[PDB]
C-alpha cells in the first residue's frame, strides 16, 4: 500500500548530533552507529534510541570517498543491542558526494551486515548522509539485503521527509500546492476524537489527500452533536451511529477509496494505542486530561509529531446582566519527539487526571459552549495549518516561535510561545516503542 | 413558514435620529413618521427611506401617555408617499411605559389608517418605541388592521432583532447558546458562492440552525473542487453536479428538513438578485469584482447586512529558490446599511470590474492557491463568527472596531479597521428596493 511503507525515525536532537559528527569540516568520511527500537504494526518503524559516534582517530583510513569500519565498534553496537534485540544502523557521510550507495558500500554491507546479524538476531541496516542532513537508508534481514527504507524522517521544529528515490520528480513541495498532496498521500494521520474540533481536523486531512486516516473515538452521533460534527445527519443521530463509522464512510465517499481506519474505542485502550502508533502524525482533539496524556505518551514512545487542540468558553453570572461569556479561547500545541511535552506545558497534571477520574465516577453514580462550530473551525483550521507550516515552511519567522498558540476571540488577541521557553522534564519513554506495560500504564498491559 | 415573517427595517442612521426626537428628556410622548419602500418577495419587507419628525410645538397635546396627531403632518406624509405608493408608518414614543399598544392607540389607528389609505393606496402602519430604542409595529391593509410586524430590525455596528411578543420567553440570547439558535431559526441567510469559503460558510449557517438558506452559484463540482467543497463527493464530480443542488441536498440530510433554496445561476441575474433580496443576511463568497459589487448593491438597496470574505495566496519566483509563497491572507468585511460600502473600501472599482470582464472575454476567446481548505476554513469561520459577535455581542471592544479584518498567516499578523476611518460616498441606492432597472444595472432590467 501507499500507506504500508517503512520508516526510519530520528529525533531532532540525535540527528543534530549525528550531522555534527559526520561533517567536522575536513571533507573526509566519518562514521556513526544508530541503535533502534522497532514498532512492527502495519508498517515497520525503526525508532532511533542510542547513538555511538565512531571517533575519527579510530578509523584506520578516512578519505573523501572511503572510511574503514573498526570492527570493535560493531561489537560495541552489538553489546548495546543484544538485550532487547535492537536494530543496528551503520551510518557514514558522503562529503562532496551524493545520496547514492556505492559499489564499495554494497560490498562493505555484505560483510558487516552478516556480522551484525550473527551478533543480534534482528533487522539491521545502513545509511548515508550528505552535508545538508538529508539521509538514505536500507535494511538487511538475516544479514542479507531486503529493502530500502521508504522514508527517513525527523520531526523537528520543521518536519523533514526524505523519500527513497524514484524515477519521478521528487522536489520538496511548496505549501498549498499539488506536491503537498503527493507527500500527504504517503502519510498516515491519526485523529484522536471525532469531536467538534476533531471532525473538522479529519475533514481537512481527508480533503488534503492523506493516504491513510485513523479515526479513534467511542462516542456516537446524537441530536445534540448535529450542530457541530461535520458530515453527520439527523438520520445518523436517530440511530446513534458511532462517530468513527459515520466519518469513515464520509471519507470513503469523498475520496472514492476506503482509506480510513475506524477504531470504535477510547484512546485509553490497547487497540487504539497500537493503531495510533502506526501513524506519521497525531491530532489530539479529545477534551479530557486523560486523552491528552495518552496522546503525549504515544508521541514520545513512537516518535510521532503531535498537534493538540482545545477550545473553551468559560461563563460567569453577572449580578446585573445574568450569565455572561467570560472568554472565548483556543489553544494549539505542537509537540516534536524529544522536545517539550504536553506534560511539560502543564496541559495536564497527575492531579488534574486524578480529579477528572473521580468526577467521572461521581457523575456515573449520580446518573458553557453548546453551539460552537465557528470556534471549533477557527481552532481546527489553525491546527492543520500548523502541520502544513512545519512540513512546507512559508512563515516569515521560524516555526519554533509558534510551538504554542493561544487565541481569544473575546479579547481579540493571539499569542505564541517558543519551544525554548518551555522547561523540559527527563523524557524516559522517548523511543521505547511498545515496551510493556504499554505507555508505562499497567491498565494497558498485556 | 418560520421563514415567511414580514420585516420593518430601519437604518442605524434613521433609527438614531428617530430615537433622539422621540425621547427629548421631558418624559412626554413625541411623534414621527417613517416613509418606506417595500420589497414583496416571499416575505414583506418595509424599507425605511424617509423620516418626518413632528415638532413638539405642533402637537396640540403632549403628555406622558398621549400625543395628538396633527392632521397636516399626515398630509405631508401622504405627499411624500404618493408618487411611488410608499408605506407610511406613524410612530410615537412610550416614555415610562411599555411596548404595548393601548386602547387609545388602537382607536387612533382606526381613524388615521383610513386617512392614510384614502391618500395612498398602499399598506400603512403604526409603531411605538421605548427609551432603549426597541420598537413594535403593526400593519393595516386597505386601512384596516391586518397583522403585527414579526420583526423590526436595525443592522448597525450591533444587529438588533426586536420580535413581536409571544407567550414564550423571548430574552435576548447569549452568544454560543440555544437562544442563539432560536433567533437564527427565524432568519434567512443568502450564501453567494458555494465556493471554497462559501461551502464552509453554508455548512456553519446550516448547523447553527438558520431557518432558510439561499444558495446562489452557477458552478459545478469537479475533481479539482474535491479538495475544498464541503459535502462534495467523487461521485458528485463524475457527474459534474451543480454546487447548489449538491449543498441543498446535504442541508436537507443534516437538518432533516428541506430548508435550502438552491439558485443555479450567477449572482448577476434577476433570478439571483430577487431571491437574495429576501434574505436577512448576505454572505458574499465569490472571488470576482463583479459579484462583490452586486452583493454591495443588494445590501444597500434592500437594507441587508453583508459579510464579504476573501482569501489570497500570491506567489513569486525567487531567483535562488524558485516559486515561493509571497503571503497567505484573508479579509472579512462587514457592511451595515447606510455605513461604508465595499465600494467605499475599494474592494472593487469600476476599472477593476472593467478589466475583469475584458480578461474573461480574452480567456473565453483563447479557449497560486490550489489546495487551500485550511485557509478557506480560517477565513470562513471568522466570517460567521463576525455575524454572531454583532447579533450577540461578546467581545471586550465595540463591534465597530472590527468593521474590516485583515490577517496574514505568513506574517502572523491580524489588523482591524474601524468604520469611522472609512470615507463614505453618497449612497443613492439606499432603501430603493427593486426600483427598475434592478440595482441600477440595465442588464438586470425588466
Ligand atoms: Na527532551
Ligand atoms: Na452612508
Ligand atoms: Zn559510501
Ligand atoms: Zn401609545
Amino acid at each position: 500500500n501507499a500507506s504500508s511503507g517503512n520508516r526510519l525515525i530520528l529525533t531532532q536532537e540525535l540527528h543534530t548530533m549525528l550531522q555534527k559528527h559526520l561533517f567536522p569540516g575536513d571533507g573526509k568520511e566519518a562514521a556513526a552507529i544508530l541503535i533502534c527500537n522497532r514498532y512492527e504494526g502495519g508498517r515497520l518503524k525503526l525508532l532511533a534510541k542510542e547513538l555511538i559516534l565512531v571517533p575519527y582517530e579510530e578509523c584506520k583510513s578516512r578519505t573523501s570517498d572511503f572510511i574503514a569500519w573498526p570492527g570493535n565498534y560493531l561489537e560495541k553496537a552489538i553489546d548495546v543491542a543484544e538485550e532487547k534485540s535492537m536494530s543496528i544502523i551503520l551510518i557514514h557521510s558522503h562529503p562532496g558526494g551524493f545520496l547514492v550507495f556505492s559499489d564499495t558500500d554494497d560490498s562493505s554491507d555484505m560483510q558487516t551486515m552478516q556480522s551484525l546479524f550473527q551478533g543480534v538476531d534482528a533487522i539491521h541496516g545502513s545509511a548515508i548522509m550528505i552535508h545538508s542532513g538529508e539521509m538514505r537508508a536500507r535494511l538487511y534481514r538475516e544479514g542479507k539485503f531486503a529493502e530500502n527504507v521508504e522514508l527517513v524522517t525527523v520531526a523537528g521544529d520543521d518536519i523533514h521527509y526524505w523519500w527513497d528515490d524514484k524515477t519521478e520528480q521528487q522536489l520538496k513541495p511548496i505549501a498549498f500546492t499539488s506536491g503537498m498532496t503527493d507527500t500527504f498521500q504517503k502519510l498516515t494521520a491519526a485523529i484522536i476524537g471525532v469531536s467538534g474540533t476533531g471532525s473538522i481536523v479529519a475533514e481537512q486531512v481527508a480533503r488534503l489527500g492523506f493516504g491513510e486516516i485513523l479515526l479513534i473515538d467511542h462516542d456516537h452521533i446524537e441530536k445534540k452533536n448535529l450542530n457541530r460534527i461535520l458530515n453527520s445527519t439527523l438520520k445518523d443521530a436517530l440511530s446513534h451511529r458511532p462517530k468513527v463509522d459515520m466519518f469513515a464512510e464520509a471519507i470513503r465517499c469523498i475520496r472514492g477509496e476506503d482509506i480510513s481506519r475506524p477504531i470504535n474505542n477510547t484512546i485509553f485502550s490497547r487497540e487504539a494505542v497500537l493503531a495510533a502508533a502506526n501513524a506519521d502524525v497525531l491530532f489530539c482533539c479529545v477534551d479530557t486530561y486523560l486523552a491528552r496524556m495518552i496522546a503525549d505518551r504515544i508521541a514520545s514512545s513512537f516518535l510521532i509529531p503531535l498537534l493538540d487542540v482545545g477550545v473553551k468558553i468559560p461563563t460567569h453570572v453577572d449580578p446585573d446582566d445574568g450569565r455572561k461569556i467570560t472568554d472565548v479561547t483556543g489553544r494549539i500545541d505542537y509537540v516534536k519527539p524529544g522536545g517539550s511535552t504536553l506534560s511539560d506545558r502543564l496541559v495536564y497534571t497527575p492531579e488534574l487526571i486524578y480529579r477528572e477520574n473521580l468526577n467521572a465516577e461521581e457523575y456515573e453514580e449520580q446518573l458553557e459552549a453548546p453551539s460552537v462550530i465557528t470556534l471549533n473551525m477557527r481552532a481546527a483550521s489553525a491546527c492543520v495549518s500548523e502541520f502544513i507550516a512545519r512540513c512546507f515552511p512559508f512563515r516569515e519567522y521560524p516555526n519554533k516561535r509558534f510551538t504554542r498558540t493561544f487565541f481569544s476571540l473575546a479579547g481579540v488577541e493571539e499569542d505564541y510561545i517558543d519551544e525554548s521557553s518551555i522547561t523540559q522534564a527527563l523524557n524516559t519513554r522517548l523511543a521505547v516503542g511498545g515496551e510493556e506495560p504499554l505507555l508505562g500504564l499497567p491498565e494497558l498491559g498485556d
